[PDB]
């Protein structure tokens, strides 16, 4: 994990696979697809040590990955409008839903792959 310091004790995991959300729409599907690269392929999250349920973590990891991008524009330009944010609310979602599970299989066992 490339655990960024500019976080309130959250981490940074690994690169993922930018999903294929269609939003149940034709235009959202397309607009996302045409721009899917602009969004991160990663997420930020606190450790599952203080969690239990998908909602709690996913809700945080939404707000966090979104804002950390929508705030990183204060040193970049990634300002992400409401339409971009709604894409992110699903993109960082699927990433975080996975990201949870990845660590849930490394917090439950004591991390002993030996």
């Amino acid at each position: 994990g490339s655990v960024v310091g500019g976080l309130g004790g959250y981490m940074l995991g690994s690169a993922m696979s930018r999903p294929m959300i269609h939003f149940g729409n034709d235009w959202e599907d397309r607009y996302y697809r045409e721009n899917m690269y602009r969004y991160p392929n990663q997420v930020y999250y606190r450790p599952a040590d203080q969690y239990s349920n998908q909602n709690n973590f996913v809700h945080d990891c939404v707000n966090i990955t979104i804002k950390q991008h929508t705030v990183t524009t204060t040193t970049k330009g990634e300002n992400f409008t409401e339409t971009d944010v709604k894409m992110m609310e699903r993109v960082v979602e699927q990433m975080c839903v996975t990201q949870y599970q990845k660590e849930s299989q490394a917090y439950y066992d004591g991390r002993r792959s030996s």
